[PDB]
């Protein structure tokens, strides 16, 4: 048996030959050993009660008689075991594996990843006791997993540059901030980072300390779909480049630009993004059509792999490489572009958490594997979601589970905005990527429960679990940031005017009240929160639920007010309340997170007090449906619920060739309007997504609902998180009818069905 008594020091055995990442994690554990146990860690090289090392690099691993074997030639893996003498042995298959083993002990001591990052103060313990029989083995489901700090102009950049690591250089997020991010990634078992790179920010590799900090923490520096060669064009090109960022006309200067960087960074953990786009987003320069944009890349790959040959590794298949066909580059891939088989292909979601492309059997068999770049934060059309992090766990789950199952297993990268306040989604994503089976065996719901129970208490989480659930479900219906019914990047000013959502007075009141109850629950449960966890509560529960409530209030009272059904002052008050909540955020823990929260990111009209004006049109009328179903109200047919997914948490997958069968009685009127609501996801194989509707055997009507590019329908789809198909059918006038919905393609997910009489 292994026993650590609190108040007492502890000796840790670790060879001095071990990679920086091992020593860094040791520091982190010692920090936690002190916090949790009041126990000062002493690093010897020979004698310890906790022994740590990598396979065939440490004499120490051999000399305590543990059967490591399962670890031999294996990726990022560790064994934890107690030797017969009662010592804790941490045996990693490689250096990262050793690091992750050490940090597992830190999880066992009850230290949250958000210890620092959401002030989840670890509890103190009297003793820590693991069995002589305790034996854990771990390894990652996904090989590269990481985050991208992006859209940082209104949170993480000013917070770093003025509050946490105050700097006089214009947009500096310096070494000390990055060490903090890398702790978070270590504790999340992530290994990869795409640094901030917006024009407002100092490029990572042009910041003194940053590169060396990444080496200390063992993080693969990668970069985005427009940052080819560890090279942030967005910020660096205007500093260090010459002439146009154009390979067709100015390739020598572009090549040089890349080269200098590959030179300074070649003996370092880097993931090299291949290819070429614009300075930030947009077309590449110098080519117009996809046929000319293909000729370019062919030229670009050959030279880019060239530099890698010359400064990194004579065999380039030993250099890790990614190609990311995001936005218009997906088209240029699909025009038959040849990408060398060792290069990881990185698929992209549509910025609203719907993956655009799943690997064909061919792409899947490629030696370089397949990755995904996913968004829980975004700036773009039809509207930014940058303030709160409200994407449903249920949607993240179902998309990312599908991604792994469809063979996207090499590389997962999350766009996380400012990190806060997406703490929960980030950890879900990172858990998925670390151990998919564990997350899959538990609910979506069991994951969130375990998380709230861990961060708040059991007693708080008893009241709060259903609140978070309701939070994510109402945000799925319409995010806080979408409540103005406005658009961004539309090139017409009318889409910037706040305007009615197409909902009835009844639906508005119903929504207003559901939010009221949420705010009330959150207020009451506040005093049942342990003393060391009040800041985490404001950060993780109280700010997002009450922020969201007050946004709905501001915009919904405003809508009632336009139609002379409410007083405008309630809208302003709701506005004032968001302000107050944001002041509190920015003043918690002295002002630890001062500037991290901006309730007007990018100064979008939706975040302002609402312009007072009287409606011209009337309110949407409430419309009586004859029938209203979820996928399981069906008689005949099998459809597995996607756990908490859809408008009423009951969306379900109808597998290809299966059907659901709905039944209903005697109607009036000539005809029936069938209103079918589906998850607006994208085709899993092929380009299709369709279903058939059949009233009373009557020869299936064939209905498609996939979208292409960023069309008007796709814009509608992602704002409301439903594809919508209406159909009018003739009744016979039978007295008993059946409606059969059959799936023709793979990933068809039904959410709602409504009926409506009509003539
Ligand atoms: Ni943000």
């Amino acid at each position: 048996d292994f026993v650590l008594q609190s108040g007492q020091p502890v000796a840790i055995a670790c060879s001095g030959s071990e990679a920086p990442v091992v020593r860094t994690s040791l520091d982190l554990l010692s920090r936690d050993l002190q916090t949790v146990l009041s126990a000062t860690a002493h690093i010897d090289t020979n004698t310890g009660n906790i022994i740590v090392g990598t396979i065939g690099q440490s004499k120490l691993i051999e000399q305590a008689g543990i059967d490591i074997s399962a670890l031999k030639n294996k990726k990022q893996a560790f064994m934890l075991a107690v030797s017969e003498d009662g010592k804790l042995v941490v045996a990693g298959s490689d250096s990262h594996g050793t690091a992750y083993g050490i940090l597992e002990i830190s999880r066992l001591l009850g230290v949250s990843p958000w210890e620092w990052w959401a002030d989840v103060t670890p509890e103190k313990k009297e003793t820590f006791r693991l069995s002589g029989k305790f034996r854990e083995l771990q390894s990652p489901s996904v090989e590269y997993r990481g985050i991208f700090i992006n859209d940082e102009d209104w949170g993480l950049m000013p917070w770093s540059n003025k509050t946490y690591e105050p700097s006089d250089v214009k947009g500096e997020i310096g070494p000390r901030t990055n060490e903090r991010i890398f702790e978070l990634l270590l504790r999340l078992r992530a290994n990869t980072y795409w640094p901030a790179m917006h024009e407002c920010t100092l490029p990572f590799f042009l910041t003194k300390g940053n590169r060396e900090a990444a080496k200390k923490y063992g993080i693969f520096m990668g970069a985005s779909h427009c940052e080819p060669m560890a090279c942030n064009a967005a910020g660096e090109w205007k500093i260090r480049g010459k002439g146009a960022y154009d390979y067709v006309n100015n390739s020598p200067a572009v090549y040089q630009f890349w080269e200098d960087r590959v030179k300074e960074v070649a003996g370092q953990e880097i993931l090299y993004t291949l290819g070429m786009r614009g300075v930030h987003d947009g077309k590449m320069q110098g080519a117009k059509t996809v046929e000319e944009q293909k000729a370019v890349l062919d030229r670009v790959f050959v030279d880019q792999r060239g530099l890698l040959e010359k400064y990194v590794n004579k065999d380039v298949t030993q250099v890790p490489q990614v190609f990311i066909p995001y936005k218009e580059v997906l088209d240029i891939y699909h025009a038959g572009l040849q990408v060398p088989e060792d290069v990881t292909l990185m698929w992209c979601d549509d910025n609203y958490g719907y993956i655009r492309h799943f690997p064909t059997a061919e792409e899947r068999a490629r030696k370089g594997g397949n990755g995904v770049y996913y968004h829980v934060s975004y700036w773009g059309r039809p509207h930014d979601h940058l303030w709160l992090s409200t994407m449903s766990p249920s949607l993240i789950y179902q998309q990312m589970k599908q991604a792994y199952d469809q063979g996207i297993q090499k590389m997962w990268i999350l766009n996380v905005g400012d990190i806060k306040p997406a703490e929960y989604q980030i950890e879900l994503f990172m858990d998925m990527a670390w151990n998919l089976d564990k997350v899959s065996s538990e609910g979506v719901t069991a994951h969130l429960k375990h998380w709230l129970e861990r961060e708040l208490g059991t007693s708080c989480a008893k009241t709060i679990l259903s609140v978070m659930q309701e939070h994510y479900r109402l945000a799925h219906i319409r995010k806080p940031e979408f409540m103005g019914n406005t658009r961004e990047e539309e090139k017409n000013p009318v889409y910037r005017v706040v305007k009615d959502l197409p909902w009835s007075e009844r639906e508005i009141n119903e929504r207003l009240n559901a939010y009221s109850e949420l705010s009330e629950t959150v207020e009451k449960a506040a005093s049942k929160v342990p003393a060391g966890r009040q800041s985490a509560y404001f950060e993780l529960v109280k700010y997002p639920v009450q922020a969201a409530t007050q946004m709905n209030r501001k915009l919904l009272y405003a809508q009632l007010a336009r139609h002379d059904k409410e007083d405008w002052e309630k809208s302003d008050a709701a506005y004032d309340s968001i302000a107050a909540l944001t002041q509190h955020y920015n003043s918690l823990e002295n002002g630890k997170w001062n500037r991290m929260m901006d309730f007007k990111p990018r100064k979008l009209p939706v975040f302002n007090r609402v312009e007072r004006k009287a409606a011209t049109a009337p309110m949407t009328a409430d419309r009586k449906a004859v029938c209203q179903w979820n996928a399981a109200e069906a008689k005949k047919g099998n459809a597995i619920v996607c756990e908490g997914l859809g408008y009423e948490s009951k969306a379900a997958e109808i597998k290809k060739g299966d059907a659901l069968t709905f039944s209903f009685g005697n109607l009036k009127t000539d005809s029936v309007e069938v209103d079918i609501r589906l998850l607006p996801n994208h085709p899993v194989h092929g380009d299709k997504l369709r279903f058939t509707v059949s009233l009373d055997g009557a020869e299936p009507e064939v209905i498609a609902y996939e979208t292409k590019g960023r069309s008007e329908e796709w814009k509608e789809n992602v704002l409301r998180n439903q594809a919508i198909r209406k159909i009018v059918l003739p009744v016979t006038g039978k007295k008993s009818h059946q409606l059969v919905i059959k799936a023709l393609d793979e990933g068809v997910i039904l959410d709602q069905v409504m009926l409506y009489e009509v003539n």
